[PDB]
């Protein structure tokens, strides 16, 4: 069951001010705004399908139903004025993939990021995924590009963001999703493993030098990514487990969370140095 419209907090359009843009979303743009409350503002184009009107509504109902610290909050909507708005928790840290690429250790900044930083992002997202799984939501697009950070700094929190064939994220998909269009919580588990690789590679594209079709054939045949540079064995082990061919053999997120937490306890894991790009 979805939220009802009455469940949505409609904010008076006058209380809402757009401060500046943040890019073009899938449908419409996204802005930084304020209602004093900082918000991200997703807009629906006034020129749109009756279908888009439905899609936009159903987005608000869905995200509004979710209540977890590691999932981006829906603060409210403004659907009674045009153009229509969905108001989201503002995430000043931006997306995880960009952050990892921007913040890679360099000779000038050898300690811009530690292994513990990566483990904490992994734990954050695993926690949100466990919440999705226990509440029977399937995300379908778990990937570093869809995780957001509260800030760049040391106390950053990572959260799962937007839930909106050549478009299919095949490099993040298990074979049953690939081949059969089957999606389950075990689907997201596989994707989470690719996310782990993204994280510990410090923001590389999965399956370096392979195209979508090349990855499809590689994975179907049992091929899997090698460990990222300097990746601790316990972390790589978690990856390979999420990439078991049969979904029944992949861990649920409860188990994944426990294994990540155990990794953070291991001094040998967290004291591992990250590679420095030359």
């Amino acid at each position: 069951k979805t939220s009802s419209i009455s469940d949505l907090k409609e904010v008076p359009r006058k209380n809402i001010t757009l401060i500046r843009g943040l890019g073009h979303g899938a449908f419409g743009e996204v802005y930084e705004g304020q209602v004093p409350l900082q918000v991200a503002v997703k807009t629906l184009p006034e020129v749109c399908s009756e279908q888009d009107e439905l899609d936009f509504l159903m987005e608000a109902l869905i995200i509004s139903k979710l209540n977890h610290q590691n999932i981006v909050r829906c603060i409210g909507v403004s659907l009674q004025s045009l153009p229509r708005f969905i108001l989201l928790e503002l995430m000043a840290g931006g997306d995880l993939k960009s952050f990892l690429r921007e913040t890679r250790p360099r000779p000038s900044q050898p300690s811009s990021l530690a292994m513990l930083d990566l483990l904490h992002v992994a734990r954050d997202i695993a926690c949100g995924c466990q919440y999705l799984e226990e509440n029977h939501f399937i995300h379908r697009d778990i990937a570093a590009r869809n995780c957001l950070l509260t800030c760049p700094g040391p106390g950053r929190v990572a959260k799962i963001g937007d839930f909106g064939c050549a478009m299919l994220p095949v490099k993040w998909m298990p074979p049953e999703a690939f081949m059969e269009g089957i999606f389950t919580s075990k689907t997201d588990t596989w994707s989470f493993g690719v996310l782990l690789w993204e994280i510990f590679s410090l923001g590389y594209m999965p399956y370096p030098s392979k195209s979508n079709q090349e990855v499809l054939e590689f994975v179907t045949s049992g091929g899997r990514m090698d460990p990222p540079k300097n990746c601790p064995g316990p972390v790589y082990r978690i990856m390979t487990q999420c990439w078991q061919h049969q979904p029944e053999d992949r861990p649920n997120f409860a188990i994944i969370l426990e294994r990540i937490e155990y990794c953070t306890q291991d001094p040998d894991v967290i004291n591992t140095a990250l590679p420095i790009e030359y």
